[PDB]
């Protein structure tokens, strides 16, 4: 167990009263690892580190650009340039320095995808865009029963109480989705049950697409909302696992 | 009329292709109020910035507590008892430079709200904990045509998807909001119209509440200002188009 220190009650007591102090201790015992750093995994790390998670590993080889601007939390300009994973990890150390955070300053392909999950995480979150990769790392974590929560496309999107939970054999207007239950059936043989699910979690909306307007467009508003449904949905997941043993 | 940079064009790329042109410049020309830098509202103030509003106004008096640390963006080691609004300042400028950043290092009471709302400002959010102000804030920018979109109570919450926005007089479940219409009656005699109505747009949410000073987690007060945030930006939006 991670011993929580007195800075720590001092910076988690909200979360304590909140979640209570199983919870609190549950949360400094985790190891979370989100993959893609972007539009909603940069906002999925701020999260997990200001709910007390005691051990986070990012995983991304991408650098912040000045058009990461509209969406990430990282991109600033003093940032612009520097690995995006880098530099959220040094934010994160300075949310909670107790924090152990780990950076992967690689992308997860099918080939590294075993190494980089062979460590045991309490939770996967997975922001990532492109669909092969995405493909594999779902398909991994699903056949060995790693907790894991996927994301749908977030961009195309302006009203943030759409967002929600579901299965990702039943999401709507998320073409992202779409082609993911495509690949997985192709590469993978990952095809839905006879109930009609793939057994994933997904974050999706119900929001009519919005096209691009003047590829899609994206506001902080919807993509930090997705990341945040995402660390809600997994720390209710492991309380209830928590409270079932 | 801000003549929109290329630099400005290269941060909000994607805002322009989401929103359109004419909303970008709308975004860029506009002139928005944060009212409490906290739990709420420092996370409005941040989709602010990155939705490229061009001037912004936060008002606070108080400094970064370490106990800030599990809800507000500004919450960082080497930020503690600094000042919540030029911390967040400084923030936004680094967001984008040519953002207009004004800070009001105060707190909105009943005698200085007149002065303090009537700058003309595109939309006030009303991110403020603190009933009886928040009453008189609310009661000002009702009275005066003041584009406001306030928020209820955001602790003791855990889910997110739960957040929405209705009039005030709709609320559920959300004590702050009760007391909030009490205190109109009461103080400002503002009382629910025929259709049953404030005309104040609140953001709260249908949860029912976790008792332990409530908690609070980020997922959950960050998203009510992101919403008051969306909402104020769709507001606006649609009264432009009509033009
Ligand atoms: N295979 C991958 N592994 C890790 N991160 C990835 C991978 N593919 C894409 N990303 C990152 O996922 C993030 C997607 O965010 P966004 O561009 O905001 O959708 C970006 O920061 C990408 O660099
Ligand atoms: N009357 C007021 N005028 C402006 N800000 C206020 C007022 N009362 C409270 N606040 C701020 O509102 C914020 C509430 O944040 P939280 O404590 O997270 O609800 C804090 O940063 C307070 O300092």
């Amino acid at each position: 167990s991670v011993v929580i220190s007195d800075a720590w009650r001092q910076r988690f007591g909200g979360t304590a009263r909140l979640y209570g102090e199983k919870a609190l201790q549950l949360f400094a015992d985790a190891h979370i690892c989100v993959v893609g750093i972007g539009g909603v995994g940069s906002w999925a790390a701020e999260a997990l580190a200001r709910t007390g998670i005691g051990a986070i590993t990012l995983i991304d080889m991408d650098d912040v650009c000045v058009t990461n601007t509209n969406r990430q939390i990282h991109a600033l300009r003093d940032n612009v340039g520097l690995a995006k994973a880098e530099v959220m990890a040094e934010r994160i150390r300075q949310i909670n320095p107790e924090c152990r955070v780990t950076v992967v300053d690689d992308f997860v392909t099918p080939d590294n995808v075993a190494q980089y999950m062979s460590v045991g995480y309490s939770y996967v979150i997975d922001a990532i865009d492109s669909v092969r990769p995405k493909a594999a790392l779902i398909a991994y974590c699903r056949r060995n029963k790693i907790p894991l929560v996927t994301t749908g496309g977030a961009g195309g999107q302006i009203d943030p109480t759409q967002i929600q939970v579901t299965d990702l054999a039943k999401t709507i207007q998320d073409p992202l989705a779409a082609k993911l239950r495509e690949r997985l059936k192709s590469d993978f043989g990952v095809v839905k049950n006879s109930k009609g699910k793939l057994g994933v979690d997904c974050v999706f909306s119900t929001e009519a697409l919005v096209y691009p307007q003047s590829g899609f467009g994206a506001a902080t508003m919807v993509t930090a909302t997705f990341g945040f449904v995402a660390v809600s949905h997994a720390l209710k997941k492991m309380m209830a696992k928590a409270a079932r043993q």
